[PDB]
């Protein structure tokens, strides 16, 4: 199906980091396993260590939104939608996509950061004071079960495309058409999963469960976000991310 080929190529063009790239790397990355190694990484690769780390998260968040936006625009049909719908889908979709794609750079030990040249451990993140330690853990939890599906980039591209073109985001104008868009993408995905993962012909419905879990993961994230907004002064939230979260 040509739709699979376009989305995949759009995803390779638009996402600087992808799974095969991240796996080749994890197969020489710098390891932030402690403060001493944190500071060293802040010398080369990119105020409390905690809020520093947080700020780095926001930077990465913003870059990925930009890339998701550009990826969206390259999805057949997307640019032909009304603007308020292009905005709506992105608004409600970026964080599900972000956390789905975050899985590609996480193993049980930690996650790649600084465009791949850094690696921050899961443990070191958990050692952090509250609530900042509660930020990455649920994402690591999601990632482990997600990576267990062993999707590749050709799968993930379609999965992210489906997250984005989602007929049930609140406030859509042309729902009928967006439903059909999603149907077409979901269709490509299912068949693609059937040819690319014959060993689990029910991998498709499992990914639908993943979608549900992403919606719940993100909801919980926004709450922790709202907590950190009200706890820590010195942890300012980037106005772009703040706009994304507004009335979400
Ligand atoms: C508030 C915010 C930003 O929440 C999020 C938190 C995490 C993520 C996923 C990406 O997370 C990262 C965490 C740490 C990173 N550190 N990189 C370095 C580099 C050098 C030195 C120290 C750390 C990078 C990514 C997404 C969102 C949100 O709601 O957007």
């Amino acid at each position: 199906k040509s739709l699979a080929k376009r989305i995949y190529e759009a995803y390779l063009k638009n996402f600087n980091m992808n799974k095969v790239k991240a796996r080749v790397i994890l197969s020489p990355p710098f390891v932030i396993h402690d403060m001493e190694t944190l500071c060293m990484a802040e010398k080369t690769l990119v105020k409390e260590a905690e809020v520093r780390i947080f700020h780095c998260c926001q930077c990465t968040s913003v870059e990925t939104v930009t890339e998701l936006t550009e990826f969206a625009k390259a999805i057949p049909g997307f640019a032909n939608l009304d603007l308020n719908d292009q905005v709506t889908l992105l608004k409600y979709g970026v964080y599900e996509a972000i956390f789905a794609m975050l899985s590609s750079v996480m193993n049980k030990d930690g996650m790649l950061v600084a465009y791949g040249n850094g690696f921050i451990t899961r443990e070191f993140l958990k050692s952090l004071r509250k609530p900042f330690c509660d930020i990455m853990e649920p994402k690591f939890d999601f990632a482990m079960k997600f990576n267990a599906l062993e999707l590749d980039d050709s799968d993930i591209s379609l999965f992210v495309a489906a997250i984005i073109c989602c007929g049930d985001r609140p406030g859509l104008l042309n729902v009928g058409h967006i439903e059909k868009m999603q149907e077409g993408i979901v269709h490509v995905l299912r068949l693609h999963l059937q040819s690319n993962h014959p060993d689990d012909i029910f991998l498709f419905p499992k990914l639908l469960q993943k979608m549900a879990d992403l919606r719940q993961l993100v909801t919980e994230h926004a709450q922790l976000v709202q907590i950190i907004k009200k706890t820590e002064s010195d942890a300012a939230l980037h106005p772009l991310l703040q706009e994304i979260y507004r009335d979400m």
